């Protein structure tokens, strides 16, 4: 069952655990790159990071999807963009009104799969 | 609504966005450092970096606390452990049974907070 719970006292500024993301890219996503650390293989071409600002989230997401992830792109609360990165293969799948929380996933040579955890707005 | 959507195929390693975690810690936890960055103040001592492997997670964990975070410590599910790091102060919450998916929290000085977000089983 997805939950959180918070421990502690009322003070300090929030932060989040999720820093930054960028991907290396070509007909896929080859890797997601998430806080700098590498997931995939070395194919395609490194996207520039995408680092958060202080209070900034994924909002909007757009993930073109087969067996493995054709493309990403995003857009944040502040209305950043990310991408699209990747190629024009699988279907889409869009993410809207959300705050993304975390990204988890699979890869090989390539970004299988992506686990988005959010909360939908 | 907190939710988990998957995207892509059946292949590759898992991973984890969370990919390491190191506290700074005396009496309480002065910060704690979350894929590389620094979240809370510079007192206390810099602990070792723990790194999730592949399709390792937080199984289990431990939170001190009162008006901050006192103290944490946990278990993986690969039977690897962190901590105990801080003092004896607060009191004791534990999370049994879990797999972590994000730590977000709050901070100033110190560790004001963590706001834990998991699966419970
Ligand atoms: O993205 C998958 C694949 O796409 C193209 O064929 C190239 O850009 C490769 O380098 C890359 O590995
Ligand atoms: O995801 C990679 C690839 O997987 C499958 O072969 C199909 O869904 C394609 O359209 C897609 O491009
Ligand atoms: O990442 C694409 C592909 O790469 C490797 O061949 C393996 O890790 C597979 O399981 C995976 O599907
Ligand atoms: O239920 C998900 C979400 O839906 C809307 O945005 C509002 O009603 C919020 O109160 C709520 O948390
Ligand atoms: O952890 C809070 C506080 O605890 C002790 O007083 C020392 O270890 C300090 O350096 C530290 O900042
Ligand atoms: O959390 C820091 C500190 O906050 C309060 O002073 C109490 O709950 C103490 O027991 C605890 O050590
Ligand atoms: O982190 C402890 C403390 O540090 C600073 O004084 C501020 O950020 C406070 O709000 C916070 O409670």
């Amino acid at each position: 069952s997805l939950t959180h719970r918070k421990f502690g006292g009322s003070g300090g500024s929030p932060f989040s655990g999720l820093s930054s993301i960028a991907v290396r890219s070509g007909s896929y996503l080859d890797a997601i790159i998430i806080d700098g650390v590498h997931h995939g293989g070395s194919g395609g071409n490194l996207s520039p990071t995408f680092t958060f600002g202080s209070g900034e989230y994924i909002s909007n997401m757009t993930i073109r999807s087969g067996d493995y992830i054709d493309n990403i792109s995003f857009e944040t609360n502040m209305g950043r963009r990310f991408g699209p990165y990747g190629g024009s293969g699988g279907s889409a799948n869009t993410l809207s009104n959300v705050k993304v929380i975390q990204i988890n996933g699979s890869a090989g040579d390539y970004l299988d799969s992506l686990d988005i955890y959010y909360e939908q707005y």
